[PDB]
């Protein structure tokens, strides 16, 4: 039982040298160049000399030093406190000084840490110090990382000591500082001990990926500056829903499709592969072929495997363990709820306004796209119906939120 | 020396079942559905119940009886006259009734046919009897077809009779009229006798291809409303060239790439393979792998093979035969001159206005791109600069021609 | 039992080179020239320089785009639906998924196709969308063709599958779609597989036949002006039935015999042999020697063989199979009823007026002539009474229908 | 030299049992019946009871007894006088009582007989006794017969005695009364002695032919009564040549074609075969296949052979003998002149009015159709051009003459 790690290459890495997929890479590079050329020409003819600095990224990433030290103190807390609270179980169940009291005491001491440090601290600085929207996503992303890393650490290592406590006069297994610190930078949220590793670090591989991530970040910026600038920055007259909403949703698809592809490739594939090569890591199978998946049969699992496995093993299966067996119902509702609640919250903090049609779109449809679709469907038309729904869902998302953001200015 | 036919499949047809490119097929199907849904919703809320007749295709495909009018007279003339004039060499050089004068007499009669009946006839019809754009294109496209088919027939069969005439008292080779007629519907412009043929015909294949061509034609129509209509039909105020032109070119790039991909797949693969399957034809190498091609060194010989072969074998090589040896300049400029004038002729007749920037764009840059890039460079950066040049070239093409067409009213 | 095809030539084609019947060909050619010369001289002295457009054919062959409109939808439907419904018996009786109900279900679907798409469809088109006479006749003629072709396809191939179904675990015979399509253009309404075929095609033959059919169509047009126009177009005064009717019938006999001979030669021989040569078809016994035939005993089976065979094999013999044995009365009246109603239907739709004297003339006399004359009489006096009956019958037909058509305005 | 007689059957007699030409016989019988039925019905509804006697034939054949005795006295004169004048040469050149005087004396006695009896006598009775037009043709026809029979008798038998006169003490050959009287009823105008004869008279053959001649005569009457009655008996108003003349010529073709066929079959073939069988006669090759002849190459010779041979041997060849050799000019003009002069005269006597466009049509065109056509032409198109010219020539003839006849009443 549990996830088992096998030394594999990433799917898209081996699939980017077929000599037909490398074309699409070059097409997107060519479109990056043509975006840059267009923006530089337009900005040159509008003003005097060409724009030196971008000016959006200065506002978007505003008070950066306060993001650096709040990340540092969050990193120091999640490194020190969970490890020290678990190292307090060095005695643990060996002497057994009245069990049932100390177990739930240290359990409550873990919970007050989880809420007190990561619940308030990250939210307090972003809300109180009036940080800008793009810069706030970094703190919230890293918050959701470290709360997962801490709970994963506690949930996996407790079974070791709790099983080993039955054996009398035996050496208790406790994780060391080195391998836990290694896990806290690793690109997977499952085990603590002896990950499958590669022989040597290339260092040219990590350089090319970090260059692609940089190129992707600029692409995402230029997407919002040309695809989402002209029609959201400008509009303010005859505030009616007669036809303009359908066209605003329609014209926001083509930006949304590229944003979805860039946010995948930049972060999920390219950024994690770079850290998986820089720091020795062998699995690299953290996404799968969702491209030809039946709608939401594999798409749920195959999109992010690292965060899916987190939810599958420690939220879904632990819920099923707590209720023993036989539901396939409110357990499925609870894992969809917590996933939607984490998203709506993360988005709500950054723009400081609420209006989550996102939750209704994740709650109503996220159920609909699993219960009335099934996994056994094999017809290719269902891939079309997935890709229709994904296109429209993301287009409606980007439209309504960027409308709402510029509406409050 | 001449082209040698081998029983192959179209590379995309072979490659479309690899399970990653069938995604891209479903991506474009899904975008068609979302384009149809968007247009039907907008039309419903705008006017009445829903769109009954499309309104654009009614104007564009206007006087269609006077196109069938044209095509059938054009088909009967190009079937009857070229073969009958060549079959009149049955006596040929065998009798030798004072040769050299009768040969040039029949050559003159064939030239008078080519210019008077196909060069002047259908172009007089479309200009004299007023026809709308997209309807004229059928007449001029099918005109250029039958001019090539007629020239291909005579030029290949003259060497047979002349070589057979060298050795006197022999059975003069004249192709039977089932052959040539088969060629007149076959999807290649090269040989007469014994093409490679498949053993059976599927007919489910051709039904799927004509279904796709029917879907592509609509896709292309949907392109003109939801993708181009707003920015061309509407704009009529403040006639200045300050920032609007660069924006209009940039906004017209993204429809452009889709038009280029749809006109490629629909005609060159799907429609042409449908005829290549319905009729028994075995070669089906109408286009090579031009996706992963070096920039402009080989794009010309891998984009459209059937037209390239016609040019390379009958215009280029015949010019090199006439000038004997060693130019690679007069021949290069001659074939470019023949192709670019015919393209300008094709696109100048339909809209009845001239503005041949398309000619100078193909002449000036198309030379450079052949000569500065070379076939010796193998680095992938050139492929990026091909896609950059093709995206910009097509975006400038569609923008400027539409700007000019809509400006004449 | 069924018809057995043997490689023959058309009897007239064989007989046209006997050197005395080639005179009669030249007699009718010479009369065409003298009809053209007479009409051109009259038109010159009457109005202006000469007749530019014929004026009758402009009205008669009126809205011809909405006929191609019809024919192509009708051709695609009768090609696709009948074969696909029959091909759906690929599973057939081999699987035996509860037979007797699915067989009648597909039989019902085929009946709904036959009535709704061909019985009601084209007749609705010609009546709803107003069309002139001689243009409607094309739609209803080609309608009746595809109804017979569709019925002939199913009725011949059902015995194959049922006899093959008796012996289980065998390769179910289903005709390939090159066959049937070949049949759908072949000039006979009987078999599917392996017709007798000639070794080569002449193409000078078909050019001569289409030249003759083109000449015959005009001959028939020339008939309506110089032969009928004066006595139908003009007469409008003193509405009495005193002597004018007998004179009008007598004057309409001599055009009648020419119309009967031209409609025979042009369509049944010349046009049908042109298709029988252009396409490879070997039988060509579309009509026997009905010239020297006993009066009405065998005229029916020697006049038009392709329609007679369809009736005799699929209407007459199937009715005798259904009623088992011994009637020669119910079957005779049934086939007469089917033919006379279809003829009246064909001639009632085109002029939109009814007056079915043609039905009672075929019913009352056509019975008598079959029964009183018999196949046993061999005296030449009966042949005289056939030609007397046919001359009078056609003269009364043309007179009364034209009288009625010209009277409705 | 001279015509040589061979025992042959008539061409159309053996050709009327092919089983395809017998059809045309039955078609013309069927049209005879339908003509009779139409006329009897029309005459019944117009008047009281149906017409008992025809009434036209009573006027047409009026004073018949005076035609009988003038024929009798003409027959007695042409039998008695030429034979007695030639029997006066029983001495002839035997005693030779001053030759050169008696030869030209008896030659002048023959000429005064020829002119005095047959020139005046026949013309005198028809002009003086005011006989009707149809009845006059009998006297003129029989006049032209007996003048030919008499000149043929003299011209052929003179060479016998004139050659035999050189031999001394030899029996002179003189024709007997029996064989000359036999010749005077025979259906050929060439020899006097030992015609090729058949074994036995059938008597059923002559009965069938005389029945056909009677049926043909009635057909010719009904042709003039229905085809030439309604439009020539009636018309008298707005006497202008604007368009009516072209239509009157056009509508008179179809009568003219049947008149030409009936006057051939009735008289030439059927009437002569009847007398050729009744009275023993073996040649019967007095017409040939003119149906497929090149225009006026064989038509001149092949139409009537009996009257052609008369002109060829005794007018044309005797003229060529008198001028020795080498003309092919005024001899050809003279034989065309005498032939045209005999026709125009015969037609002029019966209607008593002159107006011969017939002579201009025989003189101008009869030359044109021999000198500029030639005999060596072999293309089938020339048969069409003959049959066009024959149709128009006879149609113009019947129109203009029957117009002129009713114009003078
Ligand atoms: C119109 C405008 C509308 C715009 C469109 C809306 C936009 C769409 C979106 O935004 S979607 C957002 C998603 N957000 C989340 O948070 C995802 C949740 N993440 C999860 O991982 C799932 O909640 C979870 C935990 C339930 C994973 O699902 P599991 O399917 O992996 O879990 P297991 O229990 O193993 O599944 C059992 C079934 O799986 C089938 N199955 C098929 N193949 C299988 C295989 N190879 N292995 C296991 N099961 C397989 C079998 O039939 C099995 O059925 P048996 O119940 O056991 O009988
Ligand atoms: C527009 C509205 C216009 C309406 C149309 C007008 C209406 C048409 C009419 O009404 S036509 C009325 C006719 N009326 C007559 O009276 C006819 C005259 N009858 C005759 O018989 C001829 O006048 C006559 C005597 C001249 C006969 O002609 P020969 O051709 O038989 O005489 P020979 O001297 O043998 O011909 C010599 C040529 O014949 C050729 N020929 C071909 N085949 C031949 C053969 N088998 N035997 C002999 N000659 C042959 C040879 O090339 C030969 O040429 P070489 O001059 O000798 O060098
Ligand atoms: C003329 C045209 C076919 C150019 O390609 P091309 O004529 O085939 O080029 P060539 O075959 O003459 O050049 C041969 C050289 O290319 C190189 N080469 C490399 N690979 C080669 C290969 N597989 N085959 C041939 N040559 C190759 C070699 O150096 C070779 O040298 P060689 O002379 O020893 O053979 C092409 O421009 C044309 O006809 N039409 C396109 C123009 C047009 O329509 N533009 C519209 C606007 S985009
Ligand atoms: C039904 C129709 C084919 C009549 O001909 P038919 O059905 O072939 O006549 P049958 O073959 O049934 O009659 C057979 C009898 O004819 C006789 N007969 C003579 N020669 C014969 C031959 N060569 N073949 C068959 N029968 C022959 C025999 O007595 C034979 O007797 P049998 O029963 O022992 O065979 C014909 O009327 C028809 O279908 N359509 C024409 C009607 C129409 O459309 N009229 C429009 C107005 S004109
Ligand atoms: C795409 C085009 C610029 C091009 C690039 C490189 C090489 C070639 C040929 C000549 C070998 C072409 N030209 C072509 O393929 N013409 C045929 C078609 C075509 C395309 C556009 C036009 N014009 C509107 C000019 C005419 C024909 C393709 C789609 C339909 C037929
Ligand atoms: C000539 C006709 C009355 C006739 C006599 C005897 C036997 C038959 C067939 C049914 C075997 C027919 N019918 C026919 O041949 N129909 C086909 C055509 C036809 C003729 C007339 C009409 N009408 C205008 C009723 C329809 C079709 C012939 C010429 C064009 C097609
Ligand atoms: C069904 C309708 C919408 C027509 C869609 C036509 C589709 C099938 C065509 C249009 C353009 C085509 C693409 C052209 C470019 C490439 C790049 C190459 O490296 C992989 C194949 C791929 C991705 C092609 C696959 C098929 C394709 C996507
Ligand atoms: C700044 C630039 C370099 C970033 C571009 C990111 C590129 C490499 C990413 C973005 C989306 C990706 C694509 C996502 C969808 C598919 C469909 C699948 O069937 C084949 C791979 C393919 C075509 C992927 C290949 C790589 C891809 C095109
Ligand atoms: C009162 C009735 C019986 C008289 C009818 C006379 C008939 C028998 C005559 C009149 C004209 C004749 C025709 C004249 C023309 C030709 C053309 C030839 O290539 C075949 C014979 C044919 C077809 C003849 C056959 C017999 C014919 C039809
Ligand atoms: C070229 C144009 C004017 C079309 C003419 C069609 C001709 C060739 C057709 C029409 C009617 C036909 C005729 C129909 C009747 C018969 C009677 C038969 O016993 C001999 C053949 C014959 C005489 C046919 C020969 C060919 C024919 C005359």
């Amino acid at each position: 039982q549990g996830k088992i790690f096998i030394a594999r290459r990433s799917l898209l890495d081996e699939l980017l040298e077929v000599d037909h997929i490398r074309t699409i890479y070059h097409m997107f590079i060519a479109l990056l160049i043509l975006f840059i050329l267009s923006t530089l020409v337009v900005d040159y003819i509008d003003e005097g000399r060409l724009v030196l600095e971008f000016s959006l990224l200065s506002y978007a990433f505003g008070k950066f030093p306060t993001v650096v030290w709040t990340w540092w103190i969050m990193f120091l807390s999640t490194f020190s406190v969970p490890y020290f609270l678990f190292q307090h179980w060095a005695t643990g169940y060996s002497k057994s000084s009245h069990p049932l009291i100390r177990s739930l005491f240290h359990g409550f001491l873990f919970m007050i840490f989880q809420i007190g440090v990561l619940g308030f601290g990250p939210t307090y600085v972003v809300l109180a110090y009036t940080l800008p929207p793009a810069s706030r996503f970094i703190i919230i992303f890293e918050q959701i990382r470290f709360v997962m890393k801490a709970h994963s650490f506690v949930r996996e290592n407790v079974p070791r000591v709790l099983n080993s406590a039955k054996e009398k006069s035996s050496t208790v297994p406790i994780p060391t500082v080195n391998q836990y610190l290694y896990f806290l930078f690793a690109p997977t949220l499952i085990y603590r001990d002896s990950y499958p590793r590669n022989p040597t670090v290339r260092w040219g591989y990590v350089a090319m990926k970090f260059a692609q991530v940089f190129g992707c970040f600029f692409y995402v910026y230029y997407i919002f500056e040309r695809l989402c600038a002209p029609l959201f920055r400008n509009i303010k007259q005859e505030p009616f829903s007669a036809r303009v909403l359908v066209l605003c949703v329609f014209n926001s698809i083509l930006p949304g499709v590229l944003i979805l592809f860039l946010t995948f490739f930049a972060f999920l594939h390219c950024w994690l592969n770079a850290f998986a090569e820089m720091l020795r890591f062998g699995d690299r199978m953290f996404y799968k072929d969702w491209w030809n998946s039946t709608s939401y049969s594999n798409y749920y699992r195959t999109w992010n495997v690292v965060v899916h496995d987190w939810l599958y093993y420690y939220a879904y299966k632990d819920f099923l363990w707590f209720f023993s067996k036989r539901f396939k119902s409110a357990a499925m509702l609870a894992v969809f709820a917590v996933s939607a609640v984490v998203h709506e919250y993360a988005l709500a903090v950054c723009l400081s306004f609420f209006y989550p049609v996102l939750f209704v779109l994740f709650m109503f449809f996220g159920m609909a796209f699993n219960f009335i679709v099934n996994d056994s469907r094999k017809k290719p038309i269902w891939n079309v119906l997935m890709w229709t729904s994904l296109f429209l869902g993301n287009g409606v998302l980007l439209c309504f939120y960027s409308q709402e953001w510029y509406a409050r200015q």
